[PDB]
DNA sequence: TTTTGGCACGTTTC
DNA sequence: GAAACGTGCCAAAA
């Protein structure tokens, strides 16, 4: 566990939700910017977590 | 264009 | 026996 509990989980969607409702972000798009803070957490990651939090992909709430 | 998923390794505990 | 952590590679579909 290179993370926290959830050092990135209570953030992509903490972050998503809190940036461009009608523009939501991608696993990749997430997992990329995520980088730039201190997450370094990969797609894989992330791309799981949006999954497991509750979210199918930040898209289909948007639309 | 865009987004997502499976499997398993290593680790550890029950 | 199971689950979970994060990351390797691939693919799927629209």
């Amino acid at each position: 566990h290179m993370l926290t509990q959830g050092e990135l989980m209570k953030l992509i969607k903490e972050i998503v939700e809190n940036e461009d409702k009608r523009k939501p972000y991608s696993d990749q798009e997430i997992a990329n910017i995520l980088k730039e803070k201190g997450f370094k957490v990969a797609r894989r990651t992330v791309a799981k977590y949006r999954e497991m939090l509750g979210i199918p992909s930040s898209r289909e709430r948007r639309i």
